[PDB]
RNA sequence: AGAUGGUAAGGGCCCACGGUGGAUGCCUCGGCACCCGAGCCGAUGAAGGACGUGGCUACCUGCGAUAAGCCAGGGGG
């Protein structure tokens, strides 16, 4: 993903709440299962793509992680 | 009558060139010694592991379902 979008995933995800994070979480993981089903039957020549959105559910949870923190 | 040479199945010595083999010289990612520095970790679960972890990944390294990485500060260019 591009720096600056990094920059605005953490920006928008810092404005959000537990359950705003939770529920995009939850959408991620989704949008990566269809992702691995399509590179399992070779129709995902965009393959940089999941490496990246395993990293937003990271920066995401590790926000999430960050609300619940105090 | 007499007498003396060309035989090489193969062998031997020498010479040339090779094959095998990995000495020797040079080399050094490594080791060794001394000196200096520095010296605890763990239930906030250590040391050390298992299994995982990559779009394609046998192994090693890294990492832990947030899985060759997540956030922030500093450095650097
Ligand atoms: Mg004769
Ligand atoms: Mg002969
Ligand atoms: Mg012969
Ligand atoms: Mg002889
Ligand atoms: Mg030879
Ligand atoms: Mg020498
Ligand atoms: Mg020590
Ligand atoms: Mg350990
Ligand atoms: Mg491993
Ligand atoms: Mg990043
Ligand atoms: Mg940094
Ligand atoms: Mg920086």
């Amino acid at each position: 993903m591009k720096l600056s979008e990094v920059r605005k995933q953490l920006e928008e995800a810092r404005k959000l709440s537990p359950v705003e994070l939770e529920k995009l979480v939850r959408e991620k993981k989704r949008e990566l299962m269809e992702l691995r089903f399509q590179a399992s039957i070779g129709q995902l020549s965009q393959n940089h793509k999941i490496r990246d959105l395993k990293r937003q559910i990271a920066r995401l949870l590790t926000v999430l992680n960050e609300k619940r923190r105090q």
